[PDB]
């Protein structure tokens, strides 16, 4: 496993003890070799639960989610997935990594998957080895995977509105259920009736996963509303999950707007990722597993791999040579290798845009590559008159850093800067010159 020019995926089902017990016993074993290590976490949740696992080992926790005091020795670096990439696109000395792990390797964000085409393309120019972890490689079509004990799949009408009659199942269950929605403003709705309904309702979204997660062991609960976040390795003490199987899928229209289309079905991946939250004690058998809809291949022409191969031309791997995407997720997108490869002072605004900015990869690269400043933000009202963006169903309005009362109303129309309250306030502030 260890050895040079290998990538191995470690496909054990959901629970059979990837992160716990054998991420361990690989750690230890590199320590051994004396491989310089990186070990990537999809969240500072799962950082965290691996130090608890890696606890005695020299490892580097490169996240604040760990309070540790380093020797300033380990060989052994860990940090999130999003984190190695980053520090990828950033002028850092890269540590010549002997040995590549990544957790939760499944997880389909952009940082994600640019990290795992960096990595297998090392390995296939046989300069590293990588273990890919995760019951879900890409490409698997078995929704209903092995579990810890037995699960009981039961097809059935899930709400994605609020109800008054008809789902009596969903309110009658005395258990704690994990609920995947397919977008916070869904889970809201959902969230606000089964609050009415006199339950405990947690939500967990991306931008409020670890803050939120840890109210999940403070605090008692009926239900945890998510979004597909929680298919990266959240550990839930539940009996029940109830799974939309939904999600939104961000494409790219015309190559000049991006829509969040759907909601749509969520892949055989995402379904036994969902599903894979229960099962796991082998003590308490029956949990439930209750699902809305069938699953299909959405990845296909999803933007992620798009903006994975703009993270991945943008960084560098040896002379002009640029990482391909890893193997079984290449075909996914219609993509040139370099074709998003920017000069130096576009790069650096690419980056700036991602890292302090917060846009979405895509449209950070339409802002550089149009060769525009990160502090310019005259874009964000220059657009066409079906750019705008609608606050309460009038045109959402902001003071510019020039002081005038404009219109939100951007070139690149890119739907994720306003598919919540949150999301719209952020990119106000940034059209405000605020950040
Ligand atoms: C997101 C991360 O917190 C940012 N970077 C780090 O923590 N970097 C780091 C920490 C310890 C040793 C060497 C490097
Ligand atoms: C003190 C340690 O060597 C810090 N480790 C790293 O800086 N790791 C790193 C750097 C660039 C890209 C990806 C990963």
């Amino acid at each position: 496993m260890l050895k040079k020019k290998q990538l191995t995926v470690l496909d054990l089902h959901p629970g059979a003890g990837k992160t716990r017990r054998v991420l361990p016993e690989i750690v230890r074993e590199a320590i051994k070799k004396r491989l310089r290590t990186v070990i990537l976490a999809p969240t500072r949740v799962v950082a965290a639960e691996m130090e608890e696992a890696l606890r005695g080992l020299p490892v580097r926790y490169m996240t604040t989610a760990v309070n540790v005091t380093h020797s300033g020795t380990e060989i052994v670096d860990l940090m999130c997935h999003a984190t190695f990439t980053s520090r990828l696109l950033q002028p850092i000395r890269v540590p010549n990594y002997n040995l590549n792990i990544m957790d939760e390797a499944h997880f389909t964000d952009p940082s994600s998957i640019a990290a795992r085409g960096y990595i297998s393309t090392r390995v296939e120019m046989g300069e590293a080895a990588a273990i890919f972890m995760t019951a879900t490689p890409p490409g698997t079509r078995d929704a209903f995977p092995d579990s810890n004990s037995p699960i009981m799949d039961t097809e059935v009408e899930v709400p994605e509105r609020a109800w008054s009659s008809g789902f009596d199942w969903v309110t009658d269950h005395s258990g704690k259920t994990v609920w995947f929605v397919p977008s916070v403003r869904n889970g809201n709705e959902i969230a606000a009736c089964l609050t009415k309904a006199g339950k405990r309702v947690i939500q967990l979204s991306r931008k409020t996963f670890e803050t939120e997660f840890q109210k999940t062991k403070n605090q008692e609960w009926d239900f945890v509303i998510t979004t597909d976040i929680s298919e990266m390795g959240a550990n839930f003490k539940a009996d029940r999950v109830i799974d939309s199987r939904r999600c939104l899928k961000p494409v790219i229209l015309d190559g000049e707007r991006v829509i969040l289309a759907g909601p749509m079905p969520v892949t055989h991946a995402s379904a036994a990722q969902r599903r894979g939250r229960i099962g796991r004690n082998p003590n308490k058998p029956g949990d439930e597993y209750m699902y809305g809809g069938g699953c299909a291949e959405t990845d296909e022409g999803h933007a992620h791999w798009l903006e994975a191969r703009m993270l991945l031309d943008n960084i560098y791997l040896q002379d002009g040579l640029i990482a391909s995407l890893y193997r079984p997720e290449a075909d996914k997108v219609a993509a040139i290798e370099g074709e998003f490869k920017l000069r130096t002072e576009q790069r650096k605004t690419f980056v700036e845009l991602m890292k302090r900015g917060d846009l979405p990869v895509w449209l950070a690269y339409q802002v550089a590559s149009a060769g525009i400043t990160y502090t310019d933000r005259r874009w964000c009202f220059d657009g066409t008159t079906n750019n705008t963006i609608m606050e309460d169903s009038v045109p959402a309005e902001v003071w510019t850093k020039y002081g005038e009362k404009r219109v939100l109303k951007p070139r690149w129309m890119d739907a994720r800067v306003c598919s919540d309250h949150a999301a719209l306030k952020s990119f106000k502030e940034f059209a405000a010159g605020k950040r």
